[PDB]
C-alpha cells in the first residue's frame, strides 16, 4: 500500500531521511508527516505533470475532517522520473526544514505549532528505498 | 497501536537497526519481521515474566493460516524493564543474524528461504525510539 513508518515518534530535533526512486511516467508522489492519513502537517508533493502543473514542488497541510489548507509552493525541482531522492527532514516548533538531493533546502510553517508525529508515509508515484529516523 | 515500517523493503544484505524503551512491569515485547501480522518469517520475543518463562529470548516463525512453528530459545537476555535496548537484524537465505545491545549475537534460520520483508513491527510491553533501515 502506501509505504509507512508509524508509531515510532518523529520528534523535535530528530532527523528523518527517506531515499527512494521515483516512477518512469510518475505524475506526482508526496512524503507526508503528520498523526494520520486525514492529518498531515506537513505534505511536500512533487509533481512532475499534474493538471496544470509541471516539475514544481507544492507543500500544504491537511486538517483533520477540515481539508487543504494554503498552498506554498517552489520552483526547485532537482527530481528526475526513474531516479533516486534523498531527503532529510527536520522541525522545531515554528519551522520544518526540508533538505533536497543537491543540498537546496525548502523551508514550511509548522502550521499546529506541533512537537512530535507519529506517522510518516509516501503516496503516489515512487516508493522508498530506505529510511533513517533518529 | 504496534510501531510498524510497512513496505520500505528489508531486502538481503540490508541492516535494520531499531532502539527503544522496556516498559516497567513489562511481561513481553517482540519484534517481528515478515509479510504481514500473521505471517512472520522471524519472531525474536523477550519474555521478562510469561507463564514459566522468566528472562529468555524466544525465536520463532508464523506460518499464515497455520501458526507458530518450532520455537528456538535463548539465554542470553540483556535487557531490564525501563532500560534502553538496540537491536541490529540482518540475513541471507539461510539465517537471520541478530545482534544485541551488549555486542551477543543470535541466529536463527530463514525458513522460509526469503528474500525480501515488507513489514517490521514491534509488539508488546515496550516502545521504539528509532529505526535506520538501509
Amino acid at each position: 500500500d502506501r509505504a509507512e513508518v508509524r508509531n515510532i515518534p518523529f520528534k523535535l530535533g530528530m532527523y528523518l531521511t527517506v531515499g527512494g526512486v521515483v516512477n518512469s511516467n510518475a505524475t506526482r508522489f508526496s512524503i507526508n508527516v503528520g498523526e494520520s492519513t486525514d492529518s498531515i502537517a506537513m505534505h511536500m508533493d512533487h509533481r512532475f505533470s499534474y493538471g496544470a502543473d509541471q516539475n514544481v514542488l507544492v507543500l500544504n497541510s491537511l486538517v483533520h475532517n477540515v481539508g487543504w489548507q494554503q498552498e506554498e509552493r517552489s520552483k526547485k525541482f532537482p527530481f528526475t522520473k526513474g531516479d533516486h531522492f534523498q531527503t532529510t527532514i527536520t522541525f522545531d516548533t515554528h519551522t520544518f526544514y526540508i533538505q533536497l538531493s543537491n543540498g537546496e533546502t525548502v523551508e514550511f510553517p509548522n502550521r499546529n505549532k506541533d512537537a512530535a508525529f507519529n506517522l510518516i508515509y509516501l503516496a503516489g508515484d515512487a516508493r522508498l528505498t530506505f529510511v533513517r529516523l533518529e
